[PDB]
Parts: structure tokens; sequence; C-alpha cells
């Protein structure tokens, strides 16, 4: 699976985006993971949900609206395990995105852009990927 | 050329480390480049010279000594060009590392660890690579 990974999507409440991968280096060297829910296939399009993991450290979430980054949200939840494969499940709920790591919710991000505006997801930074699945 | 890229090296005053590559995404999405001069082949070994480019934004330099990050140095010099191949030349001088971008020096980092302690270089984050050359 190619990284950066870019796919067309359509999401509504009840959708799940499942991502399985592994960091490329040890946590001590702070690899990153970025998942961006875009409003168009164009890479510089707006981002309804930006999810950036600083492995071993913290998580940052934000949106990019009309080309401007908005209010940053930080979390110190760090369920990811050094050297391990992870399974991320991003659940689209009516009110928010909910990010599960290995089956339990650790991060939440209330919708700032309607989820019906999302048309693309990009997964990138310092990971290998083996699965990218949007629920049917 | 594989990224992350890890090579054994030996450096002294007069050595040059040349790196040619291209960012994987547009500058608007802030790709990164990291070059680390390590004291051992082990990935978690100390780092005599850490050079991190936030393309389109800023540069951070530091060292990691006895597993601890030391004093961060920042630069707002940004000669890198969106979408373009770059050639980085890291010159080992008696007093410092000097980083040239496309033939002109834009960043400098005085030695904190003797350069004779460097045994490995790792190049990684959001780039493709076509050249990694240590001068003979």
């Amino acid at each position: 699976m190619q990284v950066p990974h870019t796919e067309s999507v359509s999401l509504s409440a009840g959708s799940t985006v499942t991502i399985k991968g592994r960091p490329l280096v040890c946590f001590f060297n702070e690899p990153h993971l970025q998942v961006d829910f875009h409003t168009e296939m164009k890479e510089d399009s707006d981002i309804a949900f930006h999810f950036q993991v600083y492995f071993g450290n913290r998580v940052v979430m934000n949106s990019r609206e009309f080309k401007i980054w908005k209010e940053e949200v930080e979390s110190k939840n760090m369920p990811f395990q050094d050297g391990q494969e992870f399974e991320l499940s991003i659940l689209v709920l009516e009110d928010k995105y909910q990010v599960m790591v290995n089956g339990q919710a650790y991060y939440n991000f209330n919708h700032r852009i309607p989820v019906s505006s999302v048309k693309m997801v990009q997964v990138w930074r310092d990971i290998s990927l083996t699965k990218f699945n949007v629920s049917n």
C-alpha cells in the first residue's frame, strides 16, 4: 500500500474509516502519523478533520477552512505502543468523529464542516500501511 | 533509494554530505525533512546534529546527548522551493556544520559533540531520495 495514501471517499453518520499500519521508526525518534479528511481530491483542499499523532508524545487535531487552520485541539492520550502495528478506527457519528485505537475510543472531534462535504482521505508521514477500508 | 535512509559514515573537517531529494507533498500541507548525524548505527543512539526542515515554514536544529535533547536552535531561512528537487550539502568545518541549499550556506550549527564521534546518518520524513553521497 502506497504512502502517502490518497483515496476518494463518501462518509455519513455510521461510516467507519479503518487504517492499519506500523510506524517506520522507534518511538524514541518521534515518528508521526497524519490523517486528513479533505473536502476535494485536490491535496491543498480544505480539511474537515486533521488528525496528527506524535507517537510517544501527543495528538493534535484541527480543521483547515477556506485555506486557514482553525482552533487546535490537543490530547495527551497515547495508547499507541512502540514498535507495534496499530489499528485506527475513525467512526463518523452524528456530532463528531471518534477515533478508536485497537477498539477503544481515545480521541473525539466535533464536526466543524458537515461530513457530507468530505470527498477524500489522505494518510501520510512516518508509517507503513496495510489496510485502508471505508465501511460500505 | 529507500527512505528512511540509514548509512554508516566517517566524517572529518572537509567532509561533505550531499543529499538530493524531493518533498512528497505540496508545501501547503507542510511536509518535513529530517537529517540526523548519529554516534552509533543504533537508531536510538545520540545525535550530534539534528536538522529538521518544516518545508515552507522554518528549520529546527539540535543535538541529543546521553538520550536528552539539548538547546533548540531555530531558523526562518527558507530557500526551499515548493514542488522542487533540492540539493542539500552539509559541510563539516572545523567549528561547525554548514548546510548549503543549492550551493549557498543557509544554516550553521556549531559542534557540540566531536565530529569524530559520528558513525551514522539517517535521512527521513516526507521526501523521496535520489542521492546520498559522503565525500571521499
